[PDB]
Parts: structure tokens; C-alpha cells; sequence
């Protein structure tokens, strides 16, 4: 068969437009680069989750995965604006803010020198709503809700600053914990909602809007290494055009959903997001006070994007 045998690791399911768009890459990878590399999938955290995969790529372990720009919190703090509620407001200010502005071409540097990884495209993986075994009305109706995050600071921070009671799981463990009411609720895109079928197991969505998610194409240092030039141009290539379709897919996936969700008994409200907003804007100032200068300017040419 191949010259090189390569494994790309994620969390999702295969169910998942993350697992559509990473076969799409795979297949092009095959074609153009005329067999020579063949790419093993592993979804559903069968290699572990996320900070244990980017770990993977960093000691050369590991080929390809997925990863969020703010998940690059658990080594460079800065990184922590992309998932600051409320602060991105769409893919398009997430995407410059990482490529185009003085501060997202720090944070990209230090990844490569620091942590042996080089990011291949940038896709968007929608924006997080939240799912409930009770309505959420209002912001109220958070306070002492038993909210599954996955184990990362903001989204801990988030369920805090709402009122809700954090409790963190690895996502290969939600499913269960819902249909059994083990937590009363959790918190990701519609269309995770829909591959995982979170909806199955709970009757209500509450369109939050909270954190946008984008999707980092992730290659290890010693795998570029590994491959020819022009295989290495065939990889980058195709990692372009299967974020392309990856956004694409989430994109058209939000717009169409809530119907779809309504259309399976699931009930959906719309609350007042202004005192969601109000009640993180604090979190805010304890990013200010973590990451000091660099934080703040972070937040300037995010809000100076936004402002376009
Ligand atoms: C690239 C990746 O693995 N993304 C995963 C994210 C991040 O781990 C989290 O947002 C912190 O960055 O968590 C999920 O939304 C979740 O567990 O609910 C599953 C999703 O597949």
C-alpha cells in the first residue's frame, strides 16, 4: 500500500461533520498524493481526548488531530479569548483574530516552537447552545442546574458565572450521564447535538448562544518531517479544502436544526441573552488579570475585528 502510514485522532463521533469533513481529507489525501500516504481515522476519543492527542502531535506520537485555537489555553493562557463568552461574534472575526491580527501570529508561533505542532486551516465547529432535562426560560432557571462542561476552564467558568453547578466529564461519558440524570444538562452546537443524539435524552434546548467554536487542523512537526516536500504540500492542500466543507457543513447544519429538533419533540426556548452577557462580563476581567498586556491586547484587535 502507502509510503506513509499516518493516524489522525478526534473526539467526535462518526457520525459527527467533523468525522465527514476528516474523511474528506483523508480521501484527498490518498488521491493526490497517488497512495503514498494513507490516513487512519480514531474518532470518538479511542487515542483520549483532545489535550491528550495535541500532547500526541507535540512528542510526534500522533500525525493529525482537531483542535480548538482556545483549547492552546492549556499551555499559553492568552489563548483563552477565542472561548470568552459572548466576546467572538461570529466565525469571521474567530478566523482573523487567529490569522491576520499581531497577537494570533504570536500565539501561532509559539505553538510551532514551543509545542511541535503546525495549524493546516482553520474551520468553524458552531456555536454552543444549551440542552436540558428542565426549560430554561431565563437565566434564572440555570441557578443550581446540574450542567455537564467538558473539562476546560471557560466552559467550567461559564456554568459558574450562570449559577449552574459545573460538572466536568469527558464527552465519550455524556450521553449516558443525560439519559440517566446524572447531570440535568449540557452544552455544545446543534450539530454535536445531533450526531451525539443528545436530543434522544433531553427534552429541551435553550438557544444560549454562549461560546463559538472554531476547529484547528493539527499536524505534528516530526510527521512534516517524515514527508517529501511535495507530500507535505499534498497534506496542507487537502487540510484546506476539508476545512472548507467542514465550516460549510456546520454552517448549514445551524440553519437548519432547531426545526429538525422541534420536529422530534424537542421543546426550544429563546432566552433574554442580555443578563447571560452581564453575568460573564467579570470573567472577562479575570482574564485581563491572568494574562496581563498580551490579554489585553487580545481583546482590542478582537474588538477592533468585530467592529468590521
Ligand atoms: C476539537 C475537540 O475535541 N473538540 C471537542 C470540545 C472541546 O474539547 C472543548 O470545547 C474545549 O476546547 O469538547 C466537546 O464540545 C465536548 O466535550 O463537549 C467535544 C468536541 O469534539
Amino acid at each position: 500500500g502507502a509510503d506513509y502510514d499516518l493516524k489522525f485522532g478526534m473526539v467526535a463521533g462518526p457520525s459527527s461533520n467533523e468525522y465527514k469533513a476528516v474523511e474528506f481529507f483523508a480521501k484527498e489525501v490518498k488521491e493526490k498524493s497517488n497512495g503514498k500516504i494513507d490516513v487512519a481515522i480514531f474518532p470518538s476519543s479511542q487515542l483520549g481526548d483532545d489535550r491528550v492527542m495535541i500532547k500526541q502531535l507535540k512528542d510526534g506520537a500522533l500525525d493529525f488531530t482537531l483542535g480548538e485555537s482556545a483549547r492552546f489555553q492549556i499551555y499559553f493562557p492568552e489563548a483563552e479569548v477565542f472561548a470568552l463568552p459572548y466576546m467572538i461574534p461570529n466565525f469571521e472575526t474567530s478566523k482573523k483574530a487567529l490569522l491576520d491580527t499581531k497577537f494570533g501570529q504570536g500565539l501561532l508561533k509559539k505553538i510551532d516552537k514551543e509545542l511541535n505542532v503546525q495549524v493546516l486551516s482553520v474551520a468553524y465547529n458552531g456555536t454552543r447552545q444549551t440542552t436540558s432535562n428542565r426549560a430554561i426560560n431565563s437565566i434564572e432557571d440555570m441557578k443550581g442546574l446540574k450542567l455537564r462542561v467538558p473539562n476546560a476552564a471557560t466552559n467550567l467558568a461559564y456554568a459558574k458565572y450562570v449559577g449552574a453547578a459545573p460538572t466536568p466529564m469527558a464527552f465519550s461519558e455524556v450521553y449516558l450521564a443525560l439519559q440517566t440524570n446524572s447531570v440535568d444538562g449540557q452544552e455544545n452546537p446543534l450539530p454535536t447535538i445531533q450526531a451525539q443524539k443528545f436530543y434522544e435524552v433531553q427534552k429541551y434546548l435553550a438557544l444560549t448562544n454562549h461560546i463559538l467554536n472554531d476547529q484547528l487542523y493539527l499536524i505534528s512537526n516530526d510527521t512534516l518531517a517524515d514527508l517529501p516536500e511535495d507530500l507535505q504540500k499534498v497534506v496542507k492542500d487537502a487540510a484546506a479544502k476539508a476545512a472548507e466543507y467542514h465550516t460549510k457543513l456546520f454552517v448549514d447544519g445551524e440553519n437548519s436544526l432547531v426545526e429538525f429538533f422541534k420536529s422530534q419533540g424537542v421543546t426550544v426556548t429563546q432566552p433574554d441573552l442580555k443578563p447571560f452577557k452581564a453575568a460573564l462580563t467579570p470573567y472577562y476581567d479575570e482574564y485581563l488579570k491572568k494574562n496581563g498586556e498580551v490579554g489585553k491586547m487580545a481583546i482590542e484587535e478582537i474588538s477592533n475585528l468585530a467592529k468590521l
